[PDB]
């Protein structure tokens, strides 16, 4: 099964950054309130380009999501589902298989949130601005962002950004990198 370490990991996305409206389960009423948020965050117009696309982008990874972890077919993600999921991709990435293509597309989706300045690098300002708006403090992003990028030695790029998240759902050592990279953890 997954540690206390992974599965703690694990929770926090689940409560922090997938249930928007913080009822406890994820719907796709939790990706509804998601885009909304970002274009408030953004300044996005509704039914403008970037609000259309990240709707689409995000029926698919709910859908996705629903496939692997909706076993009763409600519609809805409770977080032993989840649980339940994870712990398959977890030994099933740990067997030498990608992580599923719904979480691929979420974190490619989530890299272009934080890059607003589209030049392929999370800047420090990007990244607590897309964070802090999940509650993560100012001290947190920046201790992680300071972290993520070896202070300032490593570019955040894509390919960067994609390394860090792998390790942030999977690694089970508390010296990863990537366990900070939705916002800095005291371990
Ligand atoms: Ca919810
Ligand atoms: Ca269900
Ligand atoms: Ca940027």
């Amino acid at each position: 099964q997954l540690s206390d370490f992974q599965r703690n990991k694990i929770l926090r996305v689940f409560n922090t950054f997938y249930d928007c409206n913080h009822d406890g389960v994820i719907e796709w009423d939790d990706f509804e309130l998601a885009i909304k948020k970002i274009c408030n965050l953004h300044s996005w117009p509704t039914d403008g380009k970037k609000h259309n696309e990240a709707r689409a982008t995000l029926k698919l990874i709910w859908d996705g999501l629903r496939k692997y972890a909706d076993e009763n077919e409600d519609e809805q993600v409770t977080k032993e589902e989840w649980l339940k999921m994870w712990a398959e991709c977890v030994k099933s990435v740990e067997k030498g298989e990608s992580l599923p293509e719904w979480l691929t597309k979420y974190m490619n989706f989530m890299f272009d949130v934080n890059d607003t300045s589209g030049d392929n690098i999370i800047d420090k300002h990007e990244y607590s601005t897309v964070y802090m708006s999940y509650g993560i403090p100012k001290s947190d992003c920046d201790a992680a962002f300071d972290t993520l990028s070896d202070g300032g030695k490593t570019m955040v790029t894509r390919e960067i950004f994609a390394r860090l998240w792998t390790e942030y759902f999977v690694s089970n050592d508390r010296g990863a990198k990537g366990n900070h990279l939705f916002g800095d953890l005291k371990l």
